[PDB]
């Protein structure tokens, strides 16, 4: 009774099997059953994603503050970042534009707790800007609030790279040993991470088994409404940005696609900016780009500059809002712009943590995942991430290929 | 004004001196005094036991997940574990049977806070099975809830033994240094542990000084009711299990006891599965058992398979329940079976943390130690653990001697 | 660093009465507040980790083991000097009355001094029931009793028979220490916001009652300074003279270990300097080689006195008559703070943190905290002045103990 299988199908057959199993259960008779039996395995999966973050988000971002230690020369790739921001900023814009045309979410009245979502109005920015600084990092980290457990983790690890340097030898030996422990927790988390991706097949099955039992069936159409709103928005900015800003330069925008070939192919199948990096790296070499340019910019387009993930989140948010029976207002709309950018700037680049960074793009713009109406809707859109992750990644990689080819004009 | 003394008497003379001091105080006059003066040193001791666990239970169980790392060959001692479960399962059964015959607890109406225990009914298993997974390990660990601070500590340390292996050299150097820190906290805890066992003489005195002042005196008889319910249950399964399943095999069950001699003796005096392990190890060699058998099984009967501790907890629970004025219901009864097994599978094997694993066998089956009625009763039974620990351990060791001798009938040899 | 906060102090003093008249409405009390407050929190962050990390180090620092005979003599001395220092601070905070002449009301509802819980129940709640919890949500008096009992227990693990257990004990302590340091790195960075946030908070609390509040903080300055110099004469020049050692020429071959202590304001920087100085005044190796590094982190004479004044300052600033017993608790607290204080620049003031938490004056109360903001504000003055003694006090001890053959 054994586990072996390439998981990113295991989940996807979990999904299509879940969808097809779900629909046929609630229809035929026992609309309940699944709520009492199956859902509790989705409830499980959910929890395990959350079990992560806090350690991962601490540990990782202490490492990624020893990784970047001044000198951290952002004095020649000013050009590339300036570009990356605008594309990602325009991507989420385009997502909100696509979540206008299509209205995913509406046509579902999620009541969950015998009671629909009421939106609790945001506190002043004074008070939230100040509550990036923890009053006690341990507390902040502990009970769970994250935006201090960023500001601390960074300010610890940025300060730690001035201790390995310090005059004293034994102080540098102390600074090291702490960082050598924090890192490794980072890794140990990543070892459990993979193991959660091994329960992910069960998890996803149980989620969109429940959704398709309780609340049929033009919820299918609704989630397929997302699929399009995402997809013919993704492909709607490949034409509207890349094919545009390359043409309006002088670079050949059409044959660019042909010598990006397999950096594009894999991005869709691997669904990873990690896997599609020695492939995107080679592809820049293969279309004949200069070393110090693509050698610095394509690894910075890896973690920074997720164009598709910014757009994906700018749709998912809208989906949730309307699914709750909440008319998502303007300003909030352009907060989502600035939030989804500042999420899809820190999103992972593996498979999952696009959706599990959307997490916070919802927490911002009063829509927290504590409210069960929110969460049960999040469960839906996180359920079908496995579809809109493979499709999404393809752009995240192409957007920093195009930037690397646009900036290749500097001599 | 100096401390030196072999402590496991220091406590026990603390107890008998506490008992004899306590009774004569509340009787003669100042029934109070002790409540204001002496109890606050028992209140202290209690807290220090609790100060522990959370670090120890984390740190230890990250180590004991790097200790067992797949490959962790449970492919030949399937036999021994299969046995161990049934004995421990039947032990707590027998404890609940003994806590039926004897009714310890009842005949005390513990009101503590001017108000008796009311039992708050258990939540669905769905919701408690799910709350083994922490939503935030740090939080879980922090404010104190433990069953996530297990599931995390294990899943960290099990995952950590696939990082020292990992292709990268410097990643294995990072994984090590974390585990080399967590371990050592484990040890540092164990250094305070010993220091608490050095206040334990005071602590125990102060506990069963207070109990014997406020609430005399057929509380003596009540706690002695426990003593028997435990003891003539312990000895009631030596005859009923070991002397039975060895006889119904063909192995000589009576002379087994004679070449176990000093593995039994020390178990009662040392009150330790740690101390009685080179002794139980030798004793298996001395009664002529095969190496690869007792060399693998007697160290696994060390921490897993505590027969007596399972039974002890299956009585202590019942004691508490009835002491509160709470008729401990069935199902709960057989939850105690499954709980006390899954406590006496992880109990320590030093002296204390039989009682301080009962801790959780009470938290399960709605009887938490937050409630002062519970806790003041727990203070009683944890008070006299020093009596029912030495007596208890003797079985915990004998039960995996017998298993090792029962499984010694398997021969043999592969291609 | 000093001349950015003392011109800091007068870009607060005046900008309050020239933007409490020309400066209209909440707008000028906005960017006072947000910048008072993006200090306040930014400050409050530090206290806990530091108080844990530091006091695990200052329990491996003092360990009943390998302290002897060379190291029984020196500590015995160090305790008494630091114990007598904070005594002298409380004596100086008697003569001068800093704090009084300010009625800090903060939350329209001044600090009504809070009456001390039954002592049974607070003595018991020094022992944490779960250190993690205690540390986490913030309560400190357990996060002392644990941190100490961890690091005291840890110095019996590096010793332990097993080699690999000593390698494990080390690596933990080598991580905790370093967090200590990492904190001290942020510490300095907070002292860099201290100008435009602790003389932006000051910007308002010098905007009201101005003709009695500069000269209240300058009242501290003296109470500290002519107490520091008042024990150089009263202890060192005394106990060296009453021995036979030449107490006056001692100062001359300490020269640059004294100089730097005032400019560097660091027991870290003034350690290869104080080390050399002991060599240069011709002290024996195994003596000053063991004692001057133990006078580094243990034995802060000035920091003990500084805290024994700062506390009193705060108390009286609140409208709270700081009672006796509390007075001699401060003696035993400030010693057991200035035994674990950092020896960089900041974490004298950010160990006073806990000497206030002890003796019911916690920093959760905004009346306390806004007053702490004042005295932590001008630490940059009384840190350079303070350090000079912290170093001289273990030079003198090293020279006093140099008489053993
Ligand atoms: N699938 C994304 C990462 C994510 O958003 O989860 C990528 O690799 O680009
Ligand atoms: N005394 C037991 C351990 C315990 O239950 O506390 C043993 O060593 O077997
Ligand atoms: N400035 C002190 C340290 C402190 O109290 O912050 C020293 O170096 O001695
Ligand atoms: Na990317
Ligand atoms: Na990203
Ligand atoms: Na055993
Ligand atoms: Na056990
Ligand atoms: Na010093
Ligand atoms: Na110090």
């Amino acid at each position: 009774k054994y586990i072996e299988y390439p998981v990113l199908q295991k989940i996807l057959i979990g999904l299509i099997l879940g969808a097809i199993v779900g629909l046929i259960l609630g229809h035929y008779g026992y609309a309940h059953a699944v709520h009492t039996y199956v859902k509790p395995f989705g409830d499980l999966f959910v929890r395990l994603l959350k079990m992560l973050v806090m350690p991962i988000v601490f540990a990782s971002l202490v490492v990624g503050a020893a990784s970047i230690s001044p000198a951290r020369l952002g004095r020649v790739g000013v050009k590339i970042v300036v570009y990356y921001l605008l594309t990602s900023a325009f991507a989420v814009t385009l997502g909100i534009i696509m979540a206008r045309l299509f209205n995913p979410g509406a046509g579902i009245h999620l009541a969950v707790g015998g009671q629909q979502f009421q939106p609790h109005q945001a506190p002043p920015l004074v008070h939230i800007l100040l509550d990036i600084v923890p009053t006690n990092p341990f507390g902040a980290l502990a009970n769970g609030q994250v935006l201090p457990t960023i500001f601390f983790a960074i300010i610890l690890g940025i300060a730690i790279t001035y201790l390995m340097n310090s005059e004293n030898e034994k102080v540098r030996k102390s600074a090291e040993t702490l960082l050598d422990a924090i890192n490794g927790l980072a890794e140990a988390m990543y070892k459990i991470v993979n193991g959660v991706m091994q329960y992910a097949p069960i998890g996803v099955f149980a989620l969109i088994a429940y959704v398709m039992a309780e609340q049929g069936v033009h919820v299918v159409g609704e989630l397929a409404k997302v699929t399009a709103a995402v997809y013919v928005g993704l492909t709607l900015q490949i034409l509207l940005v890349y094919f545009v800003l390359l043409k309006i330069y002088g670079i050949d925008p059409i044959s660019f696609i042909k010598h990006a070939k397999d950096a594009m192919l894999t991005a869709f199948v691997t669904s990873s900016s990690s896997g599609t990096l020695p492939v995107t790296m080679r592809v820049a070499k293969e279309m004949g780009i200069s070393e110090g340019i693509y050698s610095f910019t394509l690894p910075l387009g890896a973690t920074i500059n997720m164009d598709g993930t910014a757009l994906y989140q700018g749709v998912a948010t809208f989906f949730i809002a309307n699914a709750l029976g909440s008319h998502l207002t303007v300003g909030q709309q352009l907060t989502i712009v600035l939030t989804a950018v500042l999420a899809s700037i820190g999103t992972a680049g593996v498979p999952g943590a696009g959706a599990i960074m959307l997490a916070m793009v919802l927490h911002s713009v009063g829509l927290p995942l504590t409210d069960p109406n929110v969460a049960a809707a999040y469960a839906m859109i996180l359920g079908i991430d496995a579809i809109l992750d493979r499709g999404r990644t393809m752009v995240n990689v192409t957007g920093d290929l195009t930037g690397t080819a646009i900036v290749a004009k500097t001599e």
